[PDB]
Order: C-alpha cells, then sequence, then structure tokens
C-alpha cells in the first residue's frame, strides 16, 4: 500500500445506462469513495471535474481524447461499465496505450449499490495504479 | 521507554467484520503504523505473518493456538476490536495465560482513521509490552 | 479458493414461477449442489432451513427480513431467478445494503437441469462471498 496519493483531478465517465446508474447514485457513490479513500489516507478530492454517461466501445476515444486535452494534471477517470462488455478492452487500450491517462474501471452494479468492502476493493486497484 | 526494538513476526487478528474494517483499512493502518514505529525507533518490520478475519470469543483460542504452532518467532498479535466486547478478556485469557503470546489491541475506529496521535498512543502500548 | 467454509443454515428463495422450476426440481439441485459443495470442502450442510417460491420484486424485502427474523445464523439465501429480472436488483438492493444478508442468485434453467460444470461454477461464487 502506497501512502502520499492524493488525487486533485478526476473524473466520471458512466458507460452504464442513466436509467440503471442515475445522476444521485453516482453522487452517492463518489462522497462514499470519498470519505474512505481520505480515511485510507489516499485521498480522492473533490469533486470529479467531468462527469458524463456514453454508450459503447466507439464512445470512448473520442471522449478520452477530450478529457486528456481539457484537463490539464487529470489523474485518474473512473469508468463504470454496465458488466461484461467491449468498452473494457477499448478503455485499456485508448488509455493505457493511445492517450496516457490512469483509467479505474467499475461495474455499474457496485455504483448502483455501494459497500465499503467494494469501495475498498477500488481503492486498492486505484492504490495500484497511482502509487 | 525501549530503544532498539525490531518487532520482526507479527500478525493482525480482526475481529471487527470487514464491512466495518475493510480491507483498505488494514493496509492503510499497516504502513502508516510502519512508517512511524520505524521513525520512533522500535519498528515494526514487513507486512504482518498473518492478516485474518474471526467473529466470537469462541474463536480467540483456536486462533490463537494455530498461530502460535505455525508462525515461530512470532512476537506479535495486533488485536482489532471494534469496541467493548468480551473477545477482549479472552484475547487476553489465551494469550496472557493460556499460551503466552503477547497481544496489543486497538479500536476499529482507529484503524479505519488513523492520526499520529493513535499511532503513537498504540507504538507506546506495544513499546511498554515488548520493551526489554 | 476458502477452505474451512461450512455452511450450516441456508435458504432458498425460487423467483421462478413453480411451473417451470418445480419442487423436485429444486430438491434435485439442492442435493446435487451438497455433495459437489462436500467434495470441494466447503459443505453445505444440512437442508436448506427454509426454501419457498416468491412472486415479484415486491417480495423480497418482506421475505427477506422474515427470513432475518426467523433463522438465526443464516449465511446464505440462495436466490433462483426466472432469466432476466428486476428481482436481481431488488434482491441485491436488500442484502447488500439493508440488511446485511449474503445472497448467492442462480439462473432457473441450471436448476431444471443441473450440470457438474455449473453446480461448480455457483460453488465457486458462493466460495467468494462467504470466504
Ligand atoms: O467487461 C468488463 C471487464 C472488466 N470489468 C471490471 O473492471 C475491473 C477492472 O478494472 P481495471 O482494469 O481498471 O482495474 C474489474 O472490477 C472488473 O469487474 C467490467 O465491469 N466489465
Ligand atoms: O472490551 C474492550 C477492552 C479494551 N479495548 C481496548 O483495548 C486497548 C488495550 O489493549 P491492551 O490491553 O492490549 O493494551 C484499549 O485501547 C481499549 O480501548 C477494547 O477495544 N475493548
Ligand atoms: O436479472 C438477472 C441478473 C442476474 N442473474 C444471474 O445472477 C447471477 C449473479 O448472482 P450473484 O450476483 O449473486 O453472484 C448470474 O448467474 C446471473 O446470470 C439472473 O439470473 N438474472
Amino acid at each position: 500500500f502506497h501512502t502520499g496519493i492524493e488525487i486533485k483531478v478526476w473524473a466520471i465517465a458512466c458507460f452504464a445506462p442513466q436509467r440503471q446508474c442515475t445522476e444521485v447514485h453516482l453522487k452517492s457513490f463518489t462522497e462514499q469513495l470519498r470519505k474512505i479513500s481520505r480515511d485510507a489516507g489516499m485521498p480522492i478530492q473533490g469533486q470529479p471535474c467531468f462527469c458524463k454517461y456514453a454508450q459503447g466501445a466507439d464512445s470512448v476515444e473520442p471522449m478520452f481524447r477530450h478529457l486528456k486535452n481539457t484537463y490539464a494534471g487529470l489523474q485518474l477517470v473512473v469508468v463504470i461499465l454496465p458488466g461484461k462488455t467491449p468498452v473494457y478492452a477499448e478503455v485499456k487500450r485508448v488509455g493505457d496505450t493511445v492517450l496516457g491517462m490512469a483509467t479505474q474501471c467499475v461495474q455499474m452494479k457496485n455504483v448502483q449499490r455501494t459497500t465499503p468492502q467494494t469501495l475498498s476493493n477500488l481503492c486498492l486497484k486505484i492504490n495500484v495504479k497511482l502509487g
């Protein structure tokens, strides 16, 4: 576990349908993630700079290019996925290989229904990536 | 207060549920405890040899017997408790009077959110128990 | 894979229609699951303490509160679903975020006709949840 991470600039890209994963689900998930990440000493600080819905792997690269060009110092994009989807492989291709932007994927189900254990799982994955 | 302590073999036993004291809490607490104990000349070294959840006073003795048999040279078990619990008296009965195993209890609120002052409080207790 | 799990108190809630997933299908599935779980060293011990049909997402919260209020030490509710259904999200809403009750869902088609591979699939998922 890496100490000293501070996530100041971060975004949400929700590829799950808004009807399943609504804005108030995203906001409640955000506040719970902020609380546990701060308590664990890897604070995800502030609201996300960007939080939008998209659909389809074909929307990943245009969205991620916009994010990279628009938010200097963006440190992480949290990517919400509707279960098993080609969006995952495209997010990793665009983020890790095309553009060089850290992404952390999370299942829609764990945003719809947050629990401490799944938030913890997510923080540990983010810690590996950013530490 | 004793200088020159080195805690090389140590375990974590968490008797609060994972939903209350999650894996990221345990790992962050471990790393913060390693850092301050090293700076204060009583380093708790490395990763714990064992870090598991259990529930209820009845689980204490089998777990501690397992620990004593499995990890030779075990110097300390850090025991995470939710607060007041019968598990505390049983930890001390088994560790202090049955198996001769050092234990240090800590409340989950100070694992969920560490601070320098509460980690210092805990290191002072550990130093009393193990110094010398 | 976790060793040392023993499932002593568990329930079945069947949201699939009885005319598709009958009592003999449920008993067969139960007994086959018990045998393979023992093979694998995660014995599901005893018959379920409760095995009933349920109709609709509206039945989830009343039934799960009834289970919590009636069976001390309940470890798992195995939930049989008729394919894709809103019942799934409600089961997880109640179990994971209201009452703190472990649930394992299974598709009705794999209760109507079990195979060792689908029983194994289910055992692995239970093992992760309870481990
Ligand atoms: O199709 C997929 C593939 C992975 N995932 C999730 O992505 C997560 C891994 O994301 P990561 O590689 O950014 O760490 C993991 O929790 C998977 O469950 C999906 O939701 N859908
Ligand atoms: O039932 C109890 C008793 C003590 N404790 C805590 O145990 C700590 C002392 O542990 P110790 O005896 O191992 O030094 C102290 O911080 C108490 O707050 C509990 O959490 N529960
Ligand atoms: O609407 C749904 C959603 C999931 N399921 C099944 O639920 C299972 C997942 O259950 P779990 O989340 O309890 O592990 C998986 O086998 C899915 O196919 C349904 O049968 N219907």
